[PDB]
């Protein structure tokens, strides 16, 4: 038997691989996706050699990333509850899509991944699986072992020789999350100097800064004139607006589980993105296709948020959102100061921004009346 | 003949007051409403009478417009094509619906008012004046006279004696909106200096600070602990905001009539309503009910955008906005400084919030049964496909 | 230990009262809801003490049943997934609330019911159960045994001597449900004589009935002029709708729980009363209410199908649909012909129907105006595309 | 100069022709399109040039009206307010479309049409001539003529020399509609033998008749087994369907222009397709795919209604629409009796039905997860109830 894990390099995932090969007498092919969490890939993969892989697999996937998920998500202008960008989210597909086809390639009849059973992601995890390969086998361990403690678990893994280093992280190329811990008070700020991606705003330049940005055909295609491919181009905007302190959001999401939890989230380059976007579509977008657009949105987000990518219903107003989409032509011009974005400009090769006469108006306005009219002399 | 004029005090006004009087051979009566403007209506109102009104009303609404329009409509979470906060919108259908409380009051049986053919306030003013009362008589001079250019109207407005005077604004209590001129091309940053309600980011205080809004059923009813009326809160947070640059937006929207303009807009103290709002609600509202009361929003923004205020579909909404609003009980905590408003805490007396969830109602063996039930549809999808 | 267990007073209840009582060794109280099953329920009562059940209750809720669940529901014009209206799903909410009453006046600590794990049942009782009392505990046999058969069920029913006798059935006041057996196979027609509450079409009488239902507030009221009681007013159009053979539908239905499942519905009196109801909504509600009122209704629809009854998305939407249904004041005449029911005329105090404004409220011009501004929109896209 | 007329052949279109050469003294060219009205188009050709049409011109658009026009918004499940199917509405864009083109090849100017101010009509051909071309000058002669009266236009007639003759229809290959004079009543009933596509249901065959539809990639290909063109298939399903009276509406709808109309429809193959269509996506499409389909129906069916067919709202949920349907291949059987369709049996080479997730992937302890995890949340609101 043979067990394709969604190994990160840390100690959770390292005492999952010991548990795995002992736990089902399986010999754990061990998977670490370089999606932008700013550490070396190759390092986890020896790692995980040591560990007691059979075999360690690592890949850069950061273009497949942002250009297969992050960019058609974009296009939808996805938000959840108001404010989250889905950074974790939308990556979630992508890991478990390569798990799935690993364990193809090398013979595996399961996987196991280390998200816990009061999480989001061992949904969105196990839905993608599951969507990929009907009869994949699904380990996931959290809900599976009894470990009575993180005292017990330390010892599990000095035990096992594996080395053991106030919240819980996860970062990749569209954002940097955290929850847990202090997090857990709602009504407690959280602690300075917890932001890693961007740069306290009470530390930003004192002077804004102009950036532009060019989308062709729905997706972003240059900053500041420069053409750059999908995950460069994301980088180089998390640079600009991370410099800036852009991007920071602190909300009580209800998780897809049934609970809520409170999450901080920064999401520089994105930000700049949604609003870049939205300045474009204000010039290259009909004022019903926009209005529907927005009004699906949100049914967007919760698809994503809640796993669900590799699903019809997704895959189905994805055709409406690329479609839509595909007139989002143009430059936005975005001014950035101290933690806030401000679209200053946009521009479009063919722009919607400027016949009838002032008599036409009260025609509108008699017909639009008629019904109201009608109404109020019943009521009499 | 008798016509009760929305009348600003400003000089088409009172083009319009002479104009009015000669074109029906009628006497008009002046309505001046405070809604924030930050002027002297009583001045409105005397100029009226000097420009030839045979009465002149003038009258204190702030309270009413923001607890009879601006509340119920922030209840909803109302946002027009993504930042629009609806500041000059909802102003709108208050000054109508005096309009013809007056007519009915004065046996006039005509209304007036200088918004122009081409923009959304002509819609706003009529559709609520026909709703309320669908005999009353609607002028807009602006669609009906024969006035050519600026010039002429100022020749007009000198032989009448009406004293005469880089884009137009609109301000009261909720906002202040700048349009047309130098803002009309969308490539161009607004000009410097051009904000008056919000201090320049740039400008603002070095030091962050932190305000506390306490929600009690849908509406705010105090800020950072001193209870305030609808009106007085509504200031106090443009106080506030305004100090540190807060709610500023650039935005080329569509009007109802058909075409895109582009428009900028500063509503500080709204903004920290919209984004505390929020922030209780976090706390207070279940998840379904709230992924479908964010779906219909927008809608309610449209609608509250074109005019549709005293209309069937808008009252049916803010039945369910209201139900909705009713859980919305608690105090939001939030960060301001230089242009933004970062929210950072919040608590209500029924929270529904437990971390005794979170911390490490099921065990973690629920999590599979669910997972599998929810993918059932998507592996048969993927036999099928085979 | 007391368990209170939904009594129907069926074999596999009755072999369910016998498991609890082996498995548990606790004291069960067998609760019968006549909701108009056809079935007297006093004989279930009494079958249920001779099973061993320690106390049994019957209660007659059909008056409940129409009045505060049918009724609130019809309000919404809830119609799942184009053809169903509905009938088992609205029943099981009324019945889990007696259940976990009793329990809570027993002192009983759970309750179960016979669904199986295969549908939606299971979930209707569960979620209304948690939501109404969220300590309770849930018993479901059907999740919780080891019976590999019907053979082996019927074998344990005489080893335990309980009486005993290729589709299932479900009826209450508002409907047969037929599901399962031979219905299985989508592509096969239900058998012929399966249809209980209506006559077969081709037995129907040859002269067309007319009947009109009066709606007074958003609930039929009176049949041909006859005030009803809600439970009674549907029992009247039952026997009128069901002489037509009126009411009946087949589909392949998508369950809560994954799967698709084929189902057959006759539902006479509920028939008449959704296409009687729109009809008075025709002259009653605005154009713009009716549009998004009907966007919404399916989405009602899955949350009462699913079993979000007691929920707080389902009482959002129901704020919303009973403020509309306000209006629906009254009466619809519609046409009887076997199997069919046509809408022929309709009336009402406050209709906003005027013939005057469509026999040969605005001139033409005004149309060539609303026309024009309509287009713009569409003109500047064409012109830009150029 | 010169002017495209939509020529229908009929007294008023023929009024209109010479009214137009009259006052606008300009070269009219006349076209009728064959869209199935069953009106020998050639005899209204001839009568266009004998009534002083420079040129008149008429085309079988059938097959480009239901492939193009009919199919699309079938696709889509477009229902205006609960029961209108559209056949009017749907065919006026494709007469506006070539008169726009007619109008680009003659080098005429203007184009016409005879739809009065009251209605819809003007609205869906004007918007599409607007859309097609910015340009184009539209003349509507109901909104511009001083007749008053059908006495006064017979008169005209008459004596320019035009042959001179209870309500007004409008028929074409998927309906017939009938409206105005003695149906402006809502609570009388229409007149017997007023129907003309459909055999009064009372007259119907005594035996039920089945008929099988098959769909492929969302649009019907074949009846009974034979393949047919979409003009051939929809004129199939109008013979089968309408010697059973199935098909007939009658309903109080709100038009775009303000006011409520009566309107009485008879659209026996349209009817038949719809249910056979859902009874193949009970199949074919996916729970969630499904409910978000129809709740955004209504509003495609909206759109379709006012005349916004080409426009971009439309193509974009249209695009949304095709990509659903293309999964809709599939084959429906339905038994017609009396004026009513009823669907009996559905198959699909892709069928998502699997029998054994519903006899006696699955595992029933999977199903107490699935509902503990789903009531978290009410368990919580509960709780906090306390
Ligand atoms: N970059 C990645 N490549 C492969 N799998 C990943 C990757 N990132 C996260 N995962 C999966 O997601 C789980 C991580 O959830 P997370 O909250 O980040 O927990 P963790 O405590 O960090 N794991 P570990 O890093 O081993 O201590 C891991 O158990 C993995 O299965
Ligand atoms: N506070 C108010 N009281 C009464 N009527 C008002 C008030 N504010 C605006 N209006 C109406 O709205 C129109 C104003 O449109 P707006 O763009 O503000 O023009 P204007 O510049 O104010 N007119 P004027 O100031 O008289 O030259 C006026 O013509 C009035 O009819
Ligand atoms: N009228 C009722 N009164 C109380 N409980 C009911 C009633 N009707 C249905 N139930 C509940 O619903 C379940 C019925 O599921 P169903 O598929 O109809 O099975 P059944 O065949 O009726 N059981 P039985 O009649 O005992 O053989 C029962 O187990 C009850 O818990
Ligand atoms: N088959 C067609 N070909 C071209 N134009 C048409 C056709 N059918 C309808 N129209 C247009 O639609 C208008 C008809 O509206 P309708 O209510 O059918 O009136 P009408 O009574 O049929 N006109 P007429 O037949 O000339 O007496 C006509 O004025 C035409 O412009
Ligand atoms: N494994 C993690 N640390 N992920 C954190 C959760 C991210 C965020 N709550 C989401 O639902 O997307
Ligand atoms: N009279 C005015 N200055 N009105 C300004 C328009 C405000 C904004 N464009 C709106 O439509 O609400
Ligand atoms: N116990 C029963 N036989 N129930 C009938 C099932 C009814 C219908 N399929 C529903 O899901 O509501
Ligand atoms: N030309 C006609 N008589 N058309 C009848 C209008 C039909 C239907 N009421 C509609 O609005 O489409």
């Amino acid at each position: 038997m043979k067990i394709v894990l969604a190994y990160s390099g840390g100690l959770d995932t390292s005492i999952i691989l010991k548990w795995l090969k002992e736990t089902y007498r399986a010999e754990v092919i061990a998977f670490t996706a370089d999606i932008g969490q700013g550490e070396e890939v190759e390092e986890a993969r020896e790692k995980a050699l040591r560990t007691g892989a059979s075999k360690a697999i690592a890949l850069d996937l950061k273009e497949e990333f942002v250009r297969d998920f992050v960019f058609p998500m974009m296009r939808a202008g996805a938000v959840y509850e108001g404010y989250y960008l889905l950074g974790t989210s939308i990556a979630r597909p992508l890991i478990a899509k390569h798990l799935v086809r690993i364990a193809e390639e090398e013979g595996a009849e399961a996987i196991a991944h280390g998200a816990t059973g009061k999480g989001n992601d061992q949904v969105r995890f196990e839905l993608t699986a599951y969507a990929l390969k009907p009869d994949i086998k699904v380990i996931a361990p959290w809900r599976e072992w009894s470990f009575q403690g993180r005292k017990e678990m330390i010892a599990y893994a000095e035990a096992h020789g594996i080395p053991v280093p106030p919240y819980s992280m996860d970062a990749n190329l569209l954002h940097i999350s955290y929850e847990g811990g202090v997090l857990e008070d709602p009504w407690a700020e959280p602690p300075k100097g917890m932001f890693r991606m961007t740069q306290d705003p009470e530390e930003a330049p004192d002077a804004p800064e102009y950036v532009e940005v060019e989308f062709f055909e729905g997706d972003p295609v240059a900053v500041n004139g420069e053409r750059l491919s999908p995950a460069a181009l994301l980088q180089r905007l998390n640079e600009i607006g991370g410099r800036h302190g852009v991007g920071r959001v602190d909300i009580v999401e209800n998780r897809f589980v049934g609970m809520k939890s409170r999450g901080v989230y920064e999401t520089p380059g994105g930000t700049i993105l949604y609003h870049a976007r939205r300045a474009v579509e204000s010039l290259t977008l009909d004022r019903e296709v926009l209005h529907q657009r927005d009004m699906l949105s949100p049914k967007y987000a919760e698809l994503v948020y809640y796993g669900f990518w590799y699903a019809p219903e997704r895959e189905a107003l994805q055709a409406y959102f690329d479609h839509v989409a595909r007139s989002v032509t143009g430059v936005a011009r975005l001014k950035l100061y101290k933690g806030n974005v401000y679209v200053v400009g946009r521009k479009a090769p063919k722009s919607l921004y400027r016949g009838y006469d002032q008599k036409d108006a009260e025609g509108f306005i008699k017909i639009q009346a008629l019904r109201l009219r009608v109404r109020a002399l019943v009521e009499r």
